């Protein structure tokens, strides 16, 4: 295993990634290409949450995949999140294709994962990047590679659906209303999505994920949806690993099965080797 | 364990039930009252599917509850399903209260489970029976007892949403359109619901379950929802037990976890003893 | 599902069984034959423990098999357990063969399950019934049918190994010392065994199960062995179902997985339909 | 996450380790000390198997622990494995104590894990390091820190029990017959052990792990033992991750649950945070 932290410069706003590369197993006689998961953590568009980075990356890596954590564009200085964050996702996927030979990456198995605010970036990208008119509009032309599926954990989906709490805050994320509601960008070309959230989510109302899932069904895109009946927002792994010290509310044994469900779903989609 | 099969006549249309009663464990120094689940199987309102009767009842009994299979009103012989089926559910719950001392039934833990067409009866009942005006409208007066929660497996929810396929068939089930869409009968008084379906369901579109769950959320009623990514309609246990001989399409190892999920959800609701 | 309770008289000491028969699923276009498990509960040879009867039978039935609870010979009324108990097992298997057509029993999939004291009867039977000389010695002549495998939960294996506590009690169970140590009756003809116990068992020392498994290995008989690290003797299902009211020591979530393990092992042996 | 590869020099034979350090989660308000697992892979004492290094480390790290892979002494040049490998384990634990403050390591939760040949090193260390006379004999005096438990996967336990196949090969490992049989070094001071193997193991007969478990029980040391009924030697994770390409025999879905069992066992032992 190797860790690589660097700046990628192939976007209008350069940005940092942290890649965790699997090394080839030495007593294997033939090389193996592995899937790769790009992770966009939460943080309300003002920070990148550590709880939704390495702990999640490490769990996915244990199942035999490379991971890359993307420091997508935040509200910082006078800058909004969009359109920049969408171009950075495209640039990261393109960079992966250039690294694929060196690190044994299966470019037909690039998965995107977004949590809370990072889920808006990923859910929006799923719609934008799979539609030529929108790729051009948001300057995604001339990037190589494409993702094969997305995973969304308690995602922000529609900026008018409860998160954020004010119009001023919404506008800071983007004044481009075409990007407020990711469910409205779904077409039959959108990639398959595994979506999970808790029904008791207060800060990002579960109507968010429900609306995205509804739009996916209505456009005949393969999707799985797990709305657990309890738990606060921001559970992450929902176990002791991502538990804020002394806070029981970050533990939910029902929701904690989601990585297993997600990995099995990836296997069903033929995007991860089965066993 | 005891099996009791009989006709109940305390409804305009008499009907058959099959009760599977738990016996007390003789080692125990004190008697214990157990929850009870009423099961309404599928069958498109033209029969009662055996795949969704004893196999499901037995799995639930293994977790320490009594079960009752309800042969609800069908359209055979040019009959309507409603309002008769609601009265029969009411009468089954009532009969259960009269059997509580004899069988150690905990009447604060009566659970309703509906599959496909049976899910329409249960979901509709969840709204109707919890609203005094509707109880009077549909003649549930003088029926004792109430259920505490429902479980719905690939349920028919809205008779205009894909099942059945024609206006004639919809109206045959009932010409009373206030009863067509169970999601519209949801109020804060509805009991909590565990709901599951497959996203690829081609007989009753998944929008059915999604709409019901949306309404539950919008009325602040506790709910959990598992929309598995793959699998045909009518999986039942989704394993070898309910598999039609030689038909692999009735097997889905991901969906097969639903009973464990439902049982753990019941425990969380305080409706089944915990571990 | 049907419950049948009756006395079998085809042994020197008549005895009671309780059979729980699966009914055919009417939806199925073809009939199917199911495996059947004979359960011998614990009770220290002075009673038959209900905690190890219906609760265990029901869990096994949920996986698609018939079950029979066997009230094997006890020492009450100054009786010995052997050789009578062996004949009663033989006679139960024989009776099962006569019921095969009536109940769709697959007689190539008869499984024996023994708990604690019941485990001694089953383990001993596994050696005795598979050896022509011992079948003649203990009068199993003219009994039809044979079992295909055994399951043992915290079994008494060797009457000199901690249970019972005195020579008098050991000899009361049987003055025939060739029957004291079931591990010594193991030959390559013994049927495959799934064995589990807790390492902290203080009533029947875990050396009991360990010795049996060692002998199975040494005679090239397929075996699996799960010695859980914690938990008292007599956990049964190790969950709320078999928990003595208010006694937390009967709960062990790690040991509670044993039925799933045993069922998956049966599938691997080709003795239960797979998924 | 940080990777550190270096030589440790505090032993007669210096040696390499590879440490995978968890970083502190940035949005946590208070620091958290994490357990650490030292892994000794297999390789028949002639190499260090890659299949039993990073893939296993990564799985344990996903559960919230640091890991260190130990390149213990191999048969190389004219050198035997012992006594050197035992001193290198002591030196690694001592080095961990010196790093504990910097990396937030809980020194009361140092776990040792050994696979096949590496299991002999760990099982022998468990006995040697917990007995003052033997610590002195094997030059382990004046090292700081101690392990709290061990995990053994299909371990070589007794060098006379089938692995290796010749006396010449055994002697190359060590001519010190006091160290041939790790079960004979067990005392009540040995640390708790989680042990797993397959019953069908051909290259390291399962009598190995059975003998170690038997000795632990007989000296009242807490132990758990899982002898799965099928699978070849060297399964590692027993899933697609450690599967040699195109070889189904490295897949065993039953044995693949061992990491989950091991982690839960560590939690029961109070050696890993619960959830």
């Amino acid at each position: 295993m190797q860790v690589e932290q660097r700046t990628l410069n192939t976007a209008a706003h350069p940005f940092q990634i942290t890649a965790y590369w699997l090394d080839q197993i030495s007593d294997f006689e033939t090389a193996v290409d592995y899937p790769i998961m790009i992770i966009c953590p939460g943080g309300g568009f003002t920070y990148h949450s550590g709880r939704e980075e390495a702990p999640i990356a490490t769990r996915m890596m244990a199942a035999g995949m490379h991971t890359v954590v993307l420091n997508y564009q935040l509200i910082v200085g006078d800058q909004s999140v969009y359109p920049w964050a969408l171009q950075q996702l495209g640039a990261t996927i393109d960079w992966i294709t250039t690294q694929a030979s060196a690190h044994h990456v299966d470019c037909q198995r690039i998965i995107l994962a977004g949590f809370s605010a990072g889920g808006h970036v990923v859910a929006t990208y799923n719609g934008v990047a799979t539609q030529p008119e929108l790729r051009t509009r948001y300057h995604l032309d001339h990037y190589q590679g494409q993702h094969a599926a997305i995973i969304l954990g308690y995602p922000v989906i529609d900026l008018t659906a409860g998160f954020p709490t004010t119009s001023a805050a919404r506008n800071q994320i983007t004044t481009d209303a075409r990007l407020w509601a990711a469910q409205r960008l779904v077409t039959p070309a959108s990639k398959p999505a595994f979506v999970w959230q808790t029904a008791t989510d207060e800060s990002v109302p579960p109507i968010n994920s429900l609306k995205y899932v509804q739009a996916m069904l209505q456009h005949q895109v393969a999707t799985a949806y797990h709305l657990f009946g309890s738990g606060i927002h921001g559970l992450a792994l929902a176990n002791h690993v991502t538990q804020k010290p002394g806070k029981d509310k970050y533990l939910n044994d029902q929701a904690a099965i989601w990585p297993q469900l997600a990995l099995r779903w990836l296997q069903e989609q033929g995007l991860l080797a089965g066993n």
